[PDB]
């Protein structure tokens, strides 16, 4: 799975995440995906580790919006608009090839 | 939402659909994505409608996978691995500009 600027591989965090397949400035879009958006209690056990919640709404995040992985000290952050429709992903420092894009926690 | 092939938007048949930006030849590979698999019984109401499912597990394509519509004249087809963790979209006749891309039930 990949696109002309990220691909998705093993990560040594565990499972899979998204590795740059060029060089990146800071705050430049990495990714812009659509998300499904449903009441929190909608929600099961299967995808916890990868929705993104706001107040009694939970989203699951499509295209590689949701293979980013998060760490203490990432390279980029996430965006959501206001009914978590949308989510977008930038960098917030420089990345270079073959290096993994993570978000906060 | 979109890459050099297709654009996610407003679909006749309700909510978004995925739409050609690109003709498609026969058998082309539109799409693959990976998906995430869990057992049946962790998932909740939210995303029934888009999930696929073998046995006792089901999985949730990621990338545009689950965007596409069904339709009971389709122009495509998706195709699962084994144990579901990869979904490609193939279409099963050409696809012109504008056309919506849309999978069997
Ligand atoms: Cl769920």
């Amino acid at each position: 799975m990949f696109n002309d600027r990220v691909i998705v591989k093993k990560s040594p965090l565990g499972g899979y995440g998204v590795f740059a397949r060029k060089s990146f400035e800071k705050g430049e879009l990495v990714e812009e995906c659509l998300c499904i958006v449903r009441h929190n209690d909608d929600w099961g056990t299967a995808l916890e580790d990868y929705l993104f919640s706001r107040k009694n709404m939970s989203a699951m995040a499509l295209g590689f919006g949701a293979i980013f992985n998060h760490s203490k000290d990432p390279n980029a952050r996430h965006e959501l608009t206001a009914g978590l429709k949308r989510m977008r992903i930038f960098t917030i420092k420089p990345i270079a090839i073959g290096e993994e894009i993570t978000i906060s926690y």
